[PDB]
């Protein structure tokens, strides 16, 4: 398991403009598009980020460059984010990826919101951290993908994963 593979099984794979679980288009493993209402946006936005025209439709190694971007952008704003480094640097690499993985699906306007999960999380509380995490928006909105990512935050293994 890496984080790849754990995104991968967390946002799918849709080669058409699809709507994710906010109802805005996305596309590939969950490339947001817009949160625009417009398809027409979506669709600028789309034949952009992979410089052709496309007509909502990818391949496969579109889907895939897009996802490698994303999951670049993501960890370099983990990097850039001078909450978010300390507590990043002070995880071990499984739970690096579940810290990604959050990251990706929610970007950073609400990391405020997470100041008592990141310090848990610093000190090494897994438990009090996994409880603390499901307090959320997030956990409540889409509960089974919160519950793989919290469980390995809680165990630092991949057990919520290995199945799937
Ligand atoms: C969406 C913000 C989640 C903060 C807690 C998980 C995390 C994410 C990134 C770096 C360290 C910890």
């Amino acid at each position: 398991m890496n984080i790849f593979e754990m995104l991968r099984i967390d946002e799918g794979l849709r080669l058409k403009i699809y709507k994710d679980t906010e109802g805005y288009y996305t596309i590939g493993i969950g490339h947001l598009l817009t949160k625009s209402p417009s398809l027409n946006a979506a669709k600028s936005e789309l034949d952009k980020a992979i410089g052709r025209n496309c007509n909502g439709v990818i391949t496969k190694d579109e889907a895939e460059k897009l996802f490698n971007q994303d999951v670049d952008a993501a960890v370099r704003g983990i990097l850039r984010n001078a909450k978010l480094k300390p507590v990043y640097d002070s995880l071990d690499a499984v739970r690096r990826c579940a810290a990604i993985n959050m990251v990706f699906q929610m970007g950073e306007t609400g990391v405020a919101g997470f100041t008592n999960s990141l310090r848990m999380l610093q000190q090494k509380r897994w438990d009090e951290a996994a409880v603390n995490l499901a307090k959320s928006r997030w956990y409540n909105q889409t509960p089974n993908r919160a519950k793989r990512v919290i469980t390995t935050f809680r165990t630092g293994t991949w057990d919520a994963y290995k199945n799937l």
